[PDB]
Formats: C-alpha cells, sequence, structure tokens
C-alpha cells in the first residue's frame, strides 16, 4: 500500500506516488521528477491530475503518451494554488525539471518534500527563505558520514582535461559516454564542446534530450553516429565487451576507446582525490568511473538542514531497514543538538 512518507498530510496530495493503483482520498498527484522508480505507473491510461514541472510535462507527453488533458504543469518559483492549498515548485539541483514542492496548508502548516536534491548554498537565498518550515521530507540517499564527493565543477574539469588531452595524442581514438535515464548531461556535453564535436546518440536518447529546453541543443547533439567522436550508450554496455563490439562497428574509423562511467559514490571516494583517479584498461579500451553526483552528500545534506531548522524530518530514501532507519535518526539529533533548534 501507499506508504505514509508519500502522503502529505491534511491535504488530498501524494509525492511520487503512481505505482499502487487508486490512492484513496487522493485528489492530486504530484511528480517531482521523470525519473523510473519516482514515475513507476504512469502511461496513457492515466486519468488523474499530474502536476510537475514543464519538462517533466514534456516527457510525461512525448515518453509516456500521457493525455494532455491530465499534464499540468507549473512554473518554478511562483505562488499558485492547487485544490484550493498555495504550492510553490523549486529547483531540486538534481536531473532537467527536478523540483521541490512546498506546500502551505490551511491551519498553517508549512512542508517542503525535497524530491530527490542536491543541496546547495543557493537554496538558501529561493523563497524558502521567506518563512519558517515545519515538516521536511528529505532525500536521505547519501545520510552517511563517508559519503563524500566532489564539486560537480571539479568532476567536469577532470573529465574534460582528460578527454582533450586523449585525443589530442591519438585523433583515432573515440570518446563513449554511459547512460541509464536523464540526468548528467553536463558530463557527456562538456567533453563533446572541448573536442569541436556533436554528442552522437540513438533516435530514443535524441528524443528524450530534446524535451529538456536545453538552450541551443540542437548545436550540441545528433543521430548521425559516424560525424561525431563522442557516442552516447546504454550504460549496460559500458564494458569492456561491449565496447570492444561497439568499435567493430565504427569501421575501421576509430582504433582506441576511452570511456566515462559516471557513477553515484563508490568506496574508492573514502581514500582517492579527483586529481588521483584511474581507468581500467584492456588493450586499445580505458574506462573512467567518475563520481558525479546529482545528489546531495552527508556534509551538504547536514548544511541545508541545519540552515532550514524544520520541526520535524521524514526521510523519503533507505527507509527499508531498521538498521537505517535508526542511523539517519541518530544523525538528525547529533545535527539538531549542534545547532540548537
Ligand atoms: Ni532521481
Amino acid at each position: 500500500t501507499c506508504p505514509f512518507y508519500k502522503k502529505i498530510p491534511g491535504t488530498g496530495f501524494t509525492v511520487d506516488a503512481f505505482q499502487y493503483g487508486v490512492v484513496e482520498g487522493c485528489t492530486a498527484y504530484f511528480l517531482t521528477h521523470f525519473h523510473s522508480d519516482h514515475y513507476a505507473g504512469l502511461s496513457k491510461h492515466f486519468t488523474f491530475p499530474v502536476y510537475c514541472s514543464e519538462i517533466t510535462g514534456n516527457l510525461l507527453k512525448n515518453k509516456l503518451h500521457v493525455q494532455e488533458q491530465y499534464i499540468h504543469p507549473l512554473p518554478l518559483d511562483t505562488e499558485c494554488i492547487v485544490n484550493g492549498v498555495k504550492v510553490v515548485l523549486l529547483d531540486a539541483n538534481h536531473c532537467p525539471g527536478a523540483v521541490m514542492i512546498l506546500f502551505y496548508l490551511p491551519n498553517g502548516t508549512v512542508i517542503l518534500h525535497t524530491g530527490d536534491f542536491r543541496a546547495d548554498p543557493s537554496m538558501e537565498r529561493s523563497l524558502l527563505a521567506d518563512q519558517k518550515v515545519h515538516m521536511l521530507y528529505l532525500d536521505t540517499t547519501y545520510c552517511s558520514p563517508e559519503y563524500t564527493f566532489p564539486s560537480q565543477q571539479e568532476v567536469i574539469r577532470f573529465a574534460i582535461n582528460t578527454a582533450f588531452e586523449a585525443v589530442t595524442l591519438n585523433p583515432h581514438a573515440l570518446v563513449v559516454c554511459g547512460t541509464y535515464s536523464i540526468g548528467k548531461e553536463k558530463v557527456f556535453l562538456a567533453i563533446a564542446d572541448v573536442l569541436g564535436s556533436k554528442v552522437g546518440m540513438s533516435q530514443e536518447k535524441y528524443k528524450t534530450l530534446q524535451c529538456l529546453n536545453i538552450p541551443e541543443i540542437n548545436s550540441l547533439i545528433t543521430t548521425d553516429m559516424c560525424s561525431s567522436l563522442v557516442h552516447l550508450l546504454p550504460m549496460m554496455q559500458i564494458n569492456f565487451k561491449g565496447l570492444q563490439s561497439h568499435l567493430k562497428k565504427c569501421g575501421g574509423k576509430y582504433n582506441q576507446i576511452l570511456a566515462f562511467r559516471p557513477t553515484g559514490w563508490t568506496h574508492s571516494n573514502k581514500f582517492t582525490r579527483i586529481a588521483d583517479v584511474i581507468p581500467q584498461t584492456k588493450g586499445n579500451i580505458s574506462i573512467y568511473g567518475i563520481p558525479y553526483s546529482e545528489h546531495s552528500s552527508y556534509l551538504e545534506m547536514k548544511r541545508f538542514v541545519q540552515w532550514l531548522k524544520p520541526q520535524k524530518i521524514i526521510p523519503t530514501v533507505n527507509v527499508g531497514t531498521w538498521k537505517s532507519r535508526s542511523t539517519m535518526e541518530k544523525y538528525f539529533r547529533e545535527w539538531k543538538l549542534e545547532a540548537g533548534y
């Protein structure tokens, strides 16, 4: 059944709750972003109102074929009324079109649901600065102190310099980047840009990117593989077998592959620095795992929460085990005692 952490008290609203059939009492289904664990269950057959960002609305229409009459896109940073309740969508700094949702309850309670986010100090100067938030439904993906990772900017710098050096040394080297969802487009666009190439991809992936309101996107991507030297492939295909295979497909236009697998966290983060990353190599194939995250580090999450000072925290990630729940609750208490709320 729909878990309690997907329901917004005192409303008929749910958040990211499309896989339980009809939720008894739900008058409006919010969708924070277009990632499959969150939209799971939507299709052209859905007949309830869906409230989301414009970009999430483009993907619902074009990729899932949800009918236009049930998609209700809202602008960001704008006070809007939904079934008698004031809401605001804020940028979540996750994947394109991802939002956090502020709910102003008729009784005076204010609730923030983060969806998936990567906390940033810039959020301390949004509409959130303007009033008190009583309850926080928090993306707790990396809520443990071992989870450190570099800034997105540092990681992109590393990938750009790596690619540029490799291809300038060998102009017959191919660059490949893995993907399985929207998010992390900066990785392959920044690389293609330093190389003066467009990025080449399947028709399905190109369609997906064309939904995202990226400026000058027609100048940066293409479905013609042969004219591009940065290829996107399914993350599954980023391994020696899948890459050798792929190299045969290019017909002797290339004799070397340099591949990037933009992972979440991986345990080499607890030892090694970004300047010190190395690839796995077999022959003329090298694979780099780079820690490009679209979720808060532990420290970034801690800062955000200690700034917001919520009265109650409801985790939405890692809630399935008593040991994770108990550990998260201990961090929340430490934070509260250190900061004095
Ligand atoms: Ni997500």
